[PDB]
């Protein structure tokens, strides 16, 4: 609107997300994404409605402009940003438990409420100039590196693929450089059963198209992939990457893990 002035570029990618100055207040950066049906003002309707709860974990929507432009806060960088730029030998081992956590919180928030983000990765995970994270891009209907097991067989959708990118993410907190960098879904899938091996046979997805014969793999040690990590997080983050999302643990369940106490 006559509210806004597009300063830069944020993203882009499934139209676009801008920094914009906030014009009618004090000039401050706010972040711009002009969209382009009942769905859509639905998904709209939820995120107006999450917005109303204010959970400290998930972005701000400050406004909503009538193709549709939401207006959010902003945050000068991500999760990835963070690690790029993170001195070594790493992040404080307090400083991933923490922001694990409020990365738990913000996901159990959406649970709670029947959200399920369904692309989390490092790139739409916030970290504020206070340490604080927020998670950004969901809602609303390249890489598969944090895609879950289901996904990449197409069979289930539910609020368990979520947890699998946490996992998959709060392994990278200590290596700093992605768990599974696979170039396929199959290549992809490869990669994952090749660290957690391959799952019982009735752990496996009835009518997808993959079959588990088509894999060959046993349970490597995970502390070999990721090194610092104790024995809480071990075992916490094992609970995240379970295959069967039935068993996976949930953000809920999570947020109680010792790790945590
Ligand atoms: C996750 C991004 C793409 C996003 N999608 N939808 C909305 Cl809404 C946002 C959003 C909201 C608030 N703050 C920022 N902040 C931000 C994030 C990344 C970057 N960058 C720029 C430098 N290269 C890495 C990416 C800059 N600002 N983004």
């Amino acid at each position: 609107d006559q509210q806004y002035e597009c300063v830069a570029e944020i993203g882009e990618g499934a139209g676009k997300v801008f920094k914009a100055r906030d014009l009618k207040n004090g000039g401050r950066f706010v972040a711009l994404k002009r969209v382009r049906p009942l769905s859509t003002i639905r998904e709209v309707a939820v995120l107006r409605h999450l917005e109303t709860f204010e959970h400290p974990n998930v972005v701000r929507l400050f406004d909503v402009c009538t193709k549709l432009t939401l207006v959010f806060e902003h945050v000068d960088q991500d999760l990835t940003t963070y690690l790029d730029k993170v001195p070594e030998p790493g992040v404080p081992t307090e400083t991933i438990k923490d922001m694990m956590f409020q990365l738990l919180r913000g996901l159990d928030f959406l649970h709670s409420h029947r959200v399920v983000h369904r692309d989390l990765k490092p790139q739409n995970i916030l970290v504020t100039s206070s340490g604080q994270i927020k998670l950004a891009d969901f809602g609303l209907a390249v890489t598969l590196w944090y895609r879950a097991p289901e996904v990449l067989l197409q069979s289930s959708y539910a609020t368990p693929v979520d947890l699998w990118s946490v996992g998959c993410i709060f392994a990278e907190m200590f290596r700093r450089k992605p768990l599974f960098r696979g170039s396929s879904d199959v290549d992809q899938l490869g990669k994952i059963l090749d660290v957690i091996g391959l799952p019982g046979e009735e752990d496996w997805p009835r009518d997808v198209a993959l079959p588990r014969q088509a894999f060959h793999k046993s349970a490597q040690p995970i502390e070999k992939f990721v090194t610092d990590i104790d024995e809480l997080g071990k075992d916490l983050l094992l609970k995240c990457l379970t295959f069967n999302p039935a068993k996976r643990i949930s953000a809920y369940s999570a947020l109680s893990h010792p790790y945590f106490q």
